[PDB]
């Protein structure tokens, strides 16, 4: 095939981070997802790639807890800190940053990289909002956090931890929106509503549908001024029957078709600018094919991002031939 | 905070399939009771009745299936259903065939002259002794109850305790795809309003929630009896029944439900109904029918999908 | 009351995977007879058609698998099909793999020349055979058919007796999601309508059965030809098929299709095609897919999730 509708420049990078929780596992996302096909399918749209290959983070020997909860602070901190000098020179570059995860802690990168693009803006798929502070978490993981380190209107209840220091609060609550939440914590709940963080939870999906979703989406985000966005998807938005191998699985989730429609809108912005596909584990499935059916789902998604749709056309025929 | 009482009703004799019996106990495995208290319920636990069985009680008219049984366990249990509701519990009661519902809203109308019903199940539950093919009686609850059927229902032995409290504009119906013919005709004949699945794919479920609750409380604060039937949901979803019927209510759909039944704040008693474990085909599969059998009733009395149960005042500070 | 005559049109040739041609006798084993008698249809079985095979049939130009076999019995059945339809019953044909719309499509428009076509697939099937790159003949039906294309479809040995019957106005798409280059290139410079998968998630399928009358009969009445591929079906509800295509249509969207065609009264011809019971993983597998069969072809001719479908105007009295 010789001719797209449209060209994207790609960039890919594997982040096979796990420290942001305690399921082992997630840092085999990365080569799930391209053994699932990845960059053959971006080749097949038409895509000019740029892969970055798989980076390597070793940890912190001394990564003492912070207030005896938070687990893996400076191997967390540290490895998000190189993960954003690689996005920041990819979006430099021109490319449209792919991430692949590793669990939702990379996103603390990957924003701040992107943001290096400081009118970008957020749309966060996900069953979770990933916004509890260092002080409201329970769990002590840092993937259930990483928006609280991002947002400025949080600042003051967000305390400095180790291997964080490098962190710039880059997003104002008014630039990110929520898509599929279903599993908010207590604490989570107070910040979304307190700080008019905007959201899309299922039951918002069971109300409006996924299209009026998606115009709301980016009336909020897009409706002033073209931005630069930020794809943040987290493989658990989708019901745990479509996307078994993942960490936080919760019932009554995504439709297959739901999620496509969400990547094609964002395709059909023509603003997409970095996009995260994180939180496939393989080794929690419980067999071969739920794990390449979350790999493949996470492969749909990805190209779904950069132009692949239902009823084709990504793929420009010029005429048919004649007997 | 809520006032929820419980009641296990395990009852069988409403259908020939064994089993139907042990839903009470495999919903509260599923822990009920605890998921009740996390959303601040003050609880009372009436525990699982033990019905009066009634020896000789063959086919009548060689078509009603254990009229005597069915209608001696309902009198005991509406007089359970009567007590928590005067003594100020929303009552919830775990069934069991759907027969129960003779009981449960016998005992709430009791206490609730204006009560109104949501009947959330794949079937009316509208036959009458006469319509029914059958002859279960889990398949003709509803025609004991209307008033307007009063005049072609035969009085049936054990059912003379029983007097019709609700009329046909104060049930609705939510789910419903397998309707026989003479359900069909009592439905549009006596004007009860019913949103079928196919309602549901045109309508969408907010506008049949909105739809429901204009219909029965638009002009007045009414008590909500709530009877809901698992096999409403798809049979994928909660195999453990005994009359499946594909193409059901997905699991969002059935919160959906749950959520604004608990959000008019009127929800009186709720009946969860038709869980049979034993007709799973592993145990997985029983285990997954009584945890969605859990999320309706806690999404009847506060759950969500967004985290707004469990209040919080202040975020910590550094 | 429907007339309705049954074929069992065993195809396989028009693909390369076997075991489709068990696909007639699936549905009939999944109870087809004595569904379509229970909705008081007038039913002929016709059984299963044993058509000529061909034992010369070499590839055409290194690439098309089995011409003259897919043409020739095609031929057969585009008769049978037209004594049925003359006979005055809504014909029925079994599958057997997509290439015999060809045959079923041909036979109806001799005597039904203004007939509109609703093709629910997961794929449009309008490849030529120059666009083609699996060279099975199951992916090109469309383009033998269609009016407008005939310039660019060769003729091939064994299909001299195709005579473009349908015009592209006439024909429109329900469920697209697997959709090759050269083909979306047809449908959008013939200006094909249809409705994907995605146009089905911003519409809703009650709005897309509204727009798909709309093009089809808005000006007129007319005999309606509905071909339908099981696989337009998410592969959870029709796995036994074998080019399944993930995020398809629900049970309620196929079950409304089939309704709204029924309630049009035009229906004329029905191809139900590409069950194959072998490519299922287990029995079941292969049972829920001939299951759904059945009742799409029962709600094309009057089966709903209301239990209107039989007369019924008097309550018995006790
Ligand atoms: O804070 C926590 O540990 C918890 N809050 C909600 C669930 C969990 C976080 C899940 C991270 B993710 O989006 O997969
Ligand atoms: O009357 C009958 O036996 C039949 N009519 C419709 C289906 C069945 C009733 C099923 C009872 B239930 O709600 O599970
Ligand atoms: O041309 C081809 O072989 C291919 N094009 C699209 C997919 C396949 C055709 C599938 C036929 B069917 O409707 O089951
Ligand atoms: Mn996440
Ligand atoms: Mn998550
Ligand atoms: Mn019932
Ligand atoms: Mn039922
Ligand atoms: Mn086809
Ligand atoms: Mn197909």
């Amino acid at each position: 095939n010789l001719y797209f509708q449209s060209v994207h420049s790609v960039a890919v990078i594997g982040a096979p981070f796990s420290q942001g929780q305690k399921r082992k596992g997630v840092e085999h996302g990365p080569a799930a997802i391209r053994e699932a096909g990845l960059m053959k399918r971006l080749s097949s749209l038409g895509c000019h790639l740029k892969d970055f290959g798989d980076l390597s983070f070793t940890p912190v020997p001394k990564d003492d807890l912070y207030n005896n909860l938070i687990v893996n602070p400076r191997s967390v901190g540290l490895a998000n800190q190189e993960l954003a000098e690689v996005v920041s020179r990819a979006v430099s570059d021109g490319y449209s940053c792919v991430t692949l995860g590793g669990d939702h802690s990379l996103a603390i990168g990957t924003i701040s990289g992107h943001a290096r693009c400081p009118d970008l803006c957020v749309v966060w798929v996900d069953a979770h909002a990933d916004i509890n502070t260092p002080l409201t978490t329970s769990s002590g993981n840092l993937h259930g956090q990483p928006v609280s380190f991002l947002l400025r209107e949080l600042q003051d209840k967000v305390p400095q931890l180790p291997g964080f220091s490098w962190i710039k609060p880059c997003i104002s609550s008014a630039s990110i929106v929520y898509i599929g939440l279903r599993d908010v914590d207590p604490p989570e709940h107070f910040i979304l509503k307190n700080y008019d963080i905007q959201y899309f939870s299922m039951r918002d999906i069971d109300r409006l549908g996924i299209q009026k979703v998606m115009e709301r989406t980016f009336d909020l985000l897009i409706g002033k001024r073209q931005r630069p966005i930020h794809l943040s998807f987290d493989i658990d938005a989708f019901d745990p029957t479509l996307a078994p191998a993942t960490g936080t699985p919760v019932v009554g989730g995504l439709t297959y078709r739901e999620g496509m429609y969400i990547a094609e809108e964002i395709h059909n912005t023509g603003l997409l600018s970095a996009l995260d596909l994180v939180e496939v584990n393989p080794q929690l499935a419980t067999s071969e094919e739920e794990a390449k059916t979350t790999a493949n789902l996470a492969v749909d998604v990805i190209a779904s991002s950069f132009g692949q749709t239902r009823e084709g056309g990504h793929i420009v025929y010029d005429q048919l031939p004649t007997p």
